[PDB]
DNA sequence: AGGTAGACTCGGAC
DNA sequence: GTCCGAGCTA
């Protein structure tokens, strides 16, 4: 799930879970738990504990309990439903937490890529994988100024710029080569290459491009190479940038 | 020094 | 066999 996916998650998820109280958790890939590094402590230290709150950072999830924090991580196919401790869990369950009530939190992922970090609340923020976590892509504490001073102190292209989460929290590929087309600015630019205007222009369409994601084959580049851009009708051009897949029109981006 | 490329994980798909 | 990709180590 990408930013605006994982933000319906949270506003979803949270009335099915909020004022339950956990009374066991279940770990099926230990590889999933992050922090404390043993699953056993996990485990125990959320039991008892009630869910009062489900925030976003990013593209992770923060449930707050009584004492601690569980920040978690969906990756690319992870997912979370609430569903009766009396029916079969579905393939590729991962971690189960059991609340008082008989309903369970459940996490699946068939690629097993999620992470999940448990502290108190109060160190939550200042530790990994929050820590370090730059500004919300559609707060003002990302803004053009902020994108200008990251740019100009790199060597790295342009897309490896936003995809670095210390610029901007959770902006993924998608909306990155998205964006890029939008600003007219092509993937492997140089991110110190970029004029004032090309920043605010990129600045513009990263909060345009996931703001309209947030509030919902739309696409223009992503995932379309060899088909003809919808704007010019060049083929769109796939290649490899910053070690990702990259989706471009060579005529459109300069 | 500290920014940077690299390595690393998973399994569905070729 | 090789490909893919989000966010501790030299
Ligand atoms: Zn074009």
């Amino acid at each position: 799930p990408e930013l605006p996916e994982v933000e319906t998650i949270r506003r979803t998820l949270l009335p099915l879970i909020v004022g339950k109280t956990i009374e066991d958790v279940r770990i099926f890939w230990p590889n999933i738990i992050r922090h404390p590094r043993d699953s056993e402590a996990f485990a125990a230290r959320m039991i008892g504990q009630t869910v009062r709150g489900l925030e976003r950072r990013g593209k992770f999830l923060k449930f707050l309990l009584d004492r601690d924090a569980l920040i978690s991580h969906l990756r690319m196919e992870g997912r979370y439903a609430v569903a009766s401790a009396l029916e079969p869990l579905e393939p590729h369950t991962h971690v189960v937490f059991c609340f008082t009530d008989g309903s369970e939190l459940r996490y699946r992922d068939v690629r097993k890529a999620g992470t999940m970090h448990v502290y108190a609340k109060e160190e939550a923020d200042r530790r990994p994988p929050l820590a370090e976590l730059g500004p919300e892509p559609l707060s003002p504490a990302f803004s053009p100024a902020v994108l200008a001073e990251r740019a100009v102190k790199t060597k790295r292209s342009v897309k490896a710029l936003l995809l670095d989460c210390t610029v901007v929290a959770g902006f993924g590929n998608i909306y990155v080569d998205e964006s890029l087309f939008r600003a007219g600015i092509l993937p492997g630019r140089p991110a110190a290459s970029l004029s004032s205007k090309e920043i605010e222009r990129l600045h513009e369409e990263m909060v345009a491009t996931i703001g309209e994601a947030v509030m919902k084959h739309h696409l223009y580049v992503y995932g379309r190479q060899g088909n003809p851009c919808k704007r010019c009708g060049t083929p769109i051009e796939k290649t490899v940038v910053a070690g990702r897949g990259t989706h471009y029109c060579p005529r459109c981006q300069r």
